[PDB]
């Protein structure tokens, strides 16, 4: 959808294809929560499932999603 997706879209603002924790703090900026550097690694952490040292689509998927 939109919402995930295109949101996903103005949340790459620069739409380097790539996530980082930075830009996870700004979805959650548009989330209405912010949450702190501290808890942006904590981001890393939960957006990083592959375990490659960023945060990618994919994961940003599976951080929501999950399974
Ligand atoms: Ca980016
Ligand atoms: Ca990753």
């Amino acid at each position: 959808e939109e919402e995930i997706r295109e949101a996903f879209r103005v949340f790459d603002k620069d739409g380097n294809g790539y996530i980082s924790a930075a830009e996870l703090r700004h979805v959650m900026t548009n989330l209405g929560e912010k949450l702190t550097d501290e808890e942006v690694d904590e981001m890393i952490r939960e957006a990083d499932i592959d375990g490659d040292g960023q945060v990618n689509y994919e994961e940003f998927v599976q951080m929501m999603t999950a399974k």
